[PDB]
């Protein structure tokens, strides 16, 4: 027939597993007789049968996950057959499954990837867990650990199979947890049968999506820089918050199209860091303040730009240095022109702003201008006190120019102004009064003196010419004795001078200069004094001579004595001083010493008595000689006739 039996795998080595013997019938002793003996090819390993008493042992321990292998029926087969009768019997003996397995995942750590877009209700497959055992002790169920994110969708198919999936119960955002950890368990079904569990560690990929755009904290940025700020100065440091990852949230920036080109000049951006910086000359003259229009932008997917707008206020900086122009400035002053008269006009500016474009004005030289506005920064230049161009010849005004910044910034312009001549001096003649000293019989026509003038003025107003004032002299024109040469000025004798008749004289002599509005003249006086000189000779007047020529006839009494007086001869002479001195001298006439005269007087005494002397027919004659002491010197000689009367 058919022999059966059931038994559990995993039994102990010499499990009991049916007595053959017994379920057949037959006696334990006649057993070994009849050749009870178990087919060769039917034995296992597994199974050992006792001849003696015909009961089966589990002779190795019996696995049937080893044998079987998830079949659904795991039966061995043995053949036992005894002799005389020939009898032959299958033995099938059923292996049952215990739960000595539990389930398991190929991957104990399992992740699977889930976009942040993911929408709720999405189901996402999983990994199937296997049991080596059949039927109830098989995969049982899936588990996951509590949460609000994920819940489990378990799926049979008929075929006794049961595989798993996730459901997406919320909304995910990476931005907030972008990886999540969950505990994944599949339980058998054994209910010492009792249930076992497998284990996965799931962890949940959260991907990203360009979700989030560029933020700017202030949608206009406002920065003061001062002008002239060095190029590479940092106006801002844009910032554009992008919390996605990777390229969804790498930003960068750059000029939006509303922007001026001019800004776009002036200033660079990186477009990586977001630095702005000065890259041209902020020049405040030009504008004040600046408009830059940014745009950010993430370098993901559908990327949006994000916009802000940085104002530049340019702070002014005293950089503008005051300019001078003069409006018409005239060099053509006169000494005359009393003080107020302008001379020169003219405007100041200063291109820069606030108290660096305010002026002030200074005049140097401690000079006879002063400055006047009436609106600032339009001046004049006006005489303080009267001018002499006699004292100044020119001028060199300089004005300084100064605004009130720190540091200040001054400039300076110079003008000449030339002062013109008035004729208002007079000449002057070298001496107030000449003396001229002229010789008596002098040469017509001739140079006898010079006279001298000079005037202070320019020119014309001090070109001189010479004159002789009219006069009157002996009862005629003072021109017929002198001439003047009306340009050196010399004084010219026209005749010559008798000092016996004219000694001296005196004319005012003048001198004019060319002044065209007014002509202007001094005088001065001339005295020609006239030298003497010996011309005339002197002549005797005493004692009177004779009738026609013949001499003076003196009586000298011969009874005289020495030392008696005869006469005195007295002459005359019309020069004046040592040319009319007049001394007297006797050459011949006297005999050894017979007469004497003297030097100054002329008087004859006798020197001696008349000796060996008695009336003699030749009475004695004298000649007198009478001089002068000038050069030359002029004599006139005379004779005497002395006769004896007693
Ligand atoms: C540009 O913008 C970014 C983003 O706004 C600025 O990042 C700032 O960075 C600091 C320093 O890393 C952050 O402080 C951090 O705090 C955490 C605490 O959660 C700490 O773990 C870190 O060690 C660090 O101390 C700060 O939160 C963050 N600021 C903001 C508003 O998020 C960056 O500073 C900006 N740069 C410029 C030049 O503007
Ligand atoms: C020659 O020059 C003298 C010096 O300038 C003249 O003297 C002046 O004469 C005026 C005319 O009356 C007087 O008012 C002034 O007081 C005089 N000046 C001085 C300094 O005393 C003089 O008049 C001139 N001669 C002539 C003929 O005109
Ligand atoms: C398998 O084992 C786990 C404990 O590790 C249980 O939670 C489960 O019910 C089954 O007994
Ligand atoms: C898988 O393993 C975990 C521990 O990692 C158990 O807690 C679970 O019951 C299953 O046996
Ligand atoms: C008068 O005459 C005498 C001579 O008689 C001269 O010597 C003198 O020089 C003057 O002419
Ligand atoms: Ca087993
Ligand atoms: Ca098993
Ligand atoms: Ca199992
Ligand atoms: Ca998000
Ligand atoms: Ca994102
Ligand atoms: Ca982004
Ligand atoms: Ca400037
Ligand atoms: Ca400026
Ligand atoms: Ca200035
Ligand atoms: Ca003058
Ligand atoms: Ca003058
Ligand atoms: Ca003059
Ligand atoms: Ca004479
Ligand atoms: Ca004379
Ligand atoms: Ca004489
Ligand atoms: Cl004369
Ligand atoms: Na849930």
């Amino acid at each position: 027939s058919q022999l059966h039996y059931t038994v559990q795998e995993e039994q102990e080595h010499g499990t009991f597993v049916g007595n053959i013997a017994e379920d057949l019938g037959l006696d334990i002793t006649k057993l070994s007789a009849r050749g009870f003996q178990t087919v060769p090819n039917s034995r296992t390993p597994y199974l050992d049968l006792n001849l003696e008493t015909g009961v089966l042992y589990v002779n190795e321990k019996i696995d049937r996950e080893q044998i079987c292998k998830q079949s659904p029926s795991c039966v061995l087969h043995l053949e036992v057959f005894l002799e005389n009768p020939l009898e032959l019997f299958q033995v099938e003996i059923e292996v049952l499954d215990i739960n000595d397995n539990p389930p398991s995942f190929p991957e104990p750590d399992l992740t699977v990837e889930i976009s942040e877009s993911a929408t709720p209700g999405t189901r996402f497959p999983l990994e199937s867990a296997f049991d080596p055992d059949v039927g109830t002790n098989s995969l049982r169920d899936y588990e996951i650990t509590p949460n609000s994110y994920f819940s489990l969708d378990v799926q049979t198919q008929g075929d006794g199979n049961r595989f798993a999936e996730l459901v997406l119960e919320k909304p995910l955002d990476r931005e907030q947890q972008a990886v999540h950890r969950y505990v994944l368990t599949a339980v058998d079904g054994g209910g010492p049968q009792q249930q076992r569990t497998g284990t996965a560690l799931l962890t949940i990929r959260v991907l990203d999506s360009n979700d989030n755009v560029p933020a700017f904290d202030q949608p206009v940025y406002t920065v003061s820089l001062p002008e002239n700020s060095p190029p590479g100065t940092l106006v801002i440091q844009l910032n554009a918050t992008d919390p996605d990852e990777g390229q969804n949230g790498e930003v960068v920036y750059s000029f939006s199209s509303h922007i001026s080109p001019r800004a776009r000049e002036l200033f660079g951006l990186s477009p990586r860091t977001g630095r702005l910086e000065v890259s041209g000359e902020l020049d405040y003259e030009e504008s004040p303040v600046y408009q830059v229009y940014v745009q950010a932008k993430d370098l993901g997917p559908n990327a949006v730009p994000a916009h802000c707008k940085v104002l530049v206020r340019v702070l002014d900086a005293n950089d503008n240095a005051p300019e001078i122009s003069f409006s018409t400035v005239k060099e053509a002053v006169s000494e005359g022109a009393a003080p107020g008269t302008v001379v020169a006009l003219f405007s100041v500016t200063d291109r820069d702003s606030e108290e660096n474009g305010q002026v002030q004005c200074e005049l140097l030289g401690d000079v006879p201008f002063r400055l006047k506005s009436s609106f600032k920064n339009y001046y004049t230049i006006v005489t303080e006190a009267p001018l002499d161009r006699e004292a100044g010849d020119s001028y060199t005004l300089t004005v300084v120019a100064r605004d009130r910044g720190e540091p200040a910034l001054s400039t300076s312009k110079s003008i000449q102004v030339q002062v013109s001549d008035v004729n208002d001096n007079a000449p002057r003649f070298s001496q107030p009064v000449y003396d001229v000293y002229v010789t008596e019989n002098n040469v017509p026509g001739a140079y006898i003196y010079a006279v001298s003038a000079t005037d202070r003025d320019e020119g014309a107003n001090a070109q001189l010419a010479y004159s002789i004032l009219e006069c009157q002299i002996q009862g005629m024109s003072v021109f017929t004795y002198v001439s003047i040469n009306s340009e050196n000025g010399y004084l010219y004798a026209l005749r010559s001078f008798d000092y016996e008749q004219l000694k001296d004289f005196s004319f005012q002599v003048e001198a004019r200069d060319a002044g065209s509005p007014q002509a202007l003249a001094g005088n001065a006086t001339v005295n020609i004094l006239i030298v003497d000189q010996n011309d005339n000779a002197p002549a005797i007047v005493a004692p009177l001579p004779g009738r026609n020529g013949t001499p003076a006839r003196e009586v000298l009494p011969r009874s005289a004595e020495p030392g008696y007086l005869l006469t005195r001869v007295a002459a005359v002479d019309a020069d004046d001083g040592e040319n009319a001195r007049l001394t007297y001298s006797i050459v011949r006439g006297n005999e050894m010493n017979l007469f004497r005269m003297d030097w100054r007087t002329g008087e004859l005494r006798t020197a001696r008595r008349v000796p060996a002397k008695r009336d003699p027919q030749r009475p004695y004659e004298l000649v007198i000689e009478v001089r002068d002491h000038g050069q030359p010197p002029l004599s006139s000689t005379a004779t005497l006739v002395v006769q004896l009367v007693d």
